[PDB]
């Protein structure tokens, strides 16, 4: 069968599900959050949250990075926002992340480095802040942090969102980060609503300053 | 808070797993399985087919398209591929997706339009196919097939599978779809290895040929 | 130097130029041309068609190729309409051209490999028509001149035109095609005005029809 | 005949060359030369240089703008450096480009906003060094030269690059700018060969220090 093992798992999961309710999944009305993400799909959006699925809008990219002209994200975001008119928006980087990991330690892997260099542009420009943090783990977690904020800027400054903005409709982009280890799911006192955005930032960059 | 409800349906779940275990997702080893799907997260990979999670490598853009040159996607199949050394790569349409039915019902959209003209070139490429169901459901339904087939002939056209094919890594790729109504999901007979592609596929194809 | 060579075959050139008239081209108005063609840039767009400089203004691709997702492309497009309202829009392949010749000759080259799959992808589309010329030469014409035109239809169907359209700004797109060997340069009948499109291309491709 | 005009404009070129030479340029040999350029296509990478056509393989963007990501230009990367095996890439933006003015004075124009937010990049990151040519001209000016550098950083971030230098292929990547004023093309002291980057670049943005 190939996979005749996961065909298998599935008709033990919907047994699994006499509560008679796909029905109820299947009537669920808007998703009101987009969720960007890292392939390094450790735990899924909703579950994360607590919500029943779809109830979240989802992307995922290696290093959960939003490019300025990344139409594969824009389009889910233009999509998200405009079209399911969807309240917040949220990047959500996850410690212990392989992208960042593996670009962090300047490690060749084919392709995808070029698609890193984007998380190494970070790691560029906030050099100076990474440096008071000696170590490694240090490190490592304020860039994954570090990432969330500056995909956030990213997302803030495509046209789909001042545009959304411009028209009076209401929306917030949240800087967001959790953890595999312990699950626990960190504020960075970053979520931006109207572009106030200079001030909204500086402030969740300067809670870092070692 | 903004989100405060969120995050307390976070401590929330963490709670419920008193399984003191999230030590053995955070030491979960490679994923096996590439995961293509649509943002649509109406379930997420793994639950359907019962896995842990990260079990499942992830990518989520609307539709489920892979474009012969979206380095948002194929950045993701190089690292998963050549990185992860994952065994099996599936694309997974939905049926009731979004993405296909606003393409389908050539629904102006605005941005992601230009992203569903990857949809509507597969509306197009078995415009003949498609007729033959003179419906709306049944058509809808044989679209969103089609489309996962017509990804996977991306993929399998990438030189990142080529080159790990030529490499002799052992790689295949599934075209498949699962149902928001019933959670069932459909094997559709498209599953390739090397490039014996023209025959593997036509197949697949054929078995639709009202 | 490194480039010693080409800053003296620069003071050279400007030194030519008595008609003390850089002036001129500082002081050109906005162009009324968009031309979209090969890197393969043989010959200079405004030069073929006997313009000054920058008269026309131009983006250059491998193989000329319009992607519905290639922001490159696209920004070109929605700067050049939108913001320097061109009269016309024309993409223009070149016979010998290399990006073509390596694809139809399915030949292993590298990335450019997985961007010439969208050339390749028209090979496909007209595999039928392209059988009836046994022949290279006969084909690889036919080829590249019905690579312009699937291009054409790409912009076209680009939300950008269709939004141009709709807001009743006169523009047309010419499916166009130039010999190196002659200079000499081959109307397609393929030149879009409104999106009376199935009609008008049907034509330009039937003209081949062996 | 729609551009009944510009076939007129072009069978006076053809004649003009009575020296019968078409075939010259048709057994023209590889470019040894890449040119990454704006949209704004002033004057021919070839003609301002003094060279052939076709001599130089070019590509051409809104502001001369490499990503780490965008396919479209890569594509044109690889073929040039892997496969037409040219000396030199070099990066040209050129004085009173539109892209660069737009973005500058934060101008809203539509799509291409997003792509200039790549440009708009550069302006962050050296905020400080503009701030100290407090006027117009002075800024526009060394914006648009250090886009070029930055864009030149970007190229030999490519894996295309590194992996090329790593199997000694010799290259160099020039950061270059010239003036459709005056016709003349600054050196930028900008020509980098191995990765002994940091060291190369210092030195060119030093060489702007109010
Ligand atoms: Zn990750
Ligand atoms: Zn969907
Ligand atoms: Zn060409
Ligand atoms: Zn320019």
């Amino acid at each position: 069968s190939h996979l005749f093992d996961n065909n298998d798992a599935w008709v033990k999961r919907k047994l699994a599900d006499d509560p008679q309710y796909f029905s109820r999944l299947a009537d669920q009305q808007a998703p009101e959050y987009l969720w960007i993400g890292c392939s390094d799909s450790r735990v899924p959006a909703n579950q994360i949250i607590g919500l029943p699925p779809g109830e979240v809008f989802v992307h995922r990219n290696i290093a959960n990075v939003v490019v300025h002209t990344d139409l594969n994200c824009l389009s889910v975001i233009q999509f998200a926002v405009d079209l399911l008119k969807v309240k917040h928006v949220m990047v959500v980087g996850h410690y212990g992340c392989s992208g960042v990991n593996a670009a962090l330690h300047n490690r060749r892997v084919g392709l995808a480095d070029n698609w890193l260099h984007h998380v190494q542009d970070v790691r560029e420009k906030h050099a100076a802040l990474l440096e008071d943090w000696p170590l490694g783990e240090a490190r490592y977690r304020r860039l994954i942090e570090l990432n969330a904020i500056e995909q956030v800027v990213n997302v803030c400054r495509t046209t789909i969102v001042n545009d959304a903005w411009a028209r009076g409709q209401p929306l917030t982009v949240h800087a967001l980060v959790y953890g595999v280890h312990d699950g626990r799911m960190r504020n960075l006192g970053m979520a931006v609503s109207h572009a106030e955005q200079l001030d909204a930032t500086y402030r969740r960059a300067v809670a870092a300053l070692s």
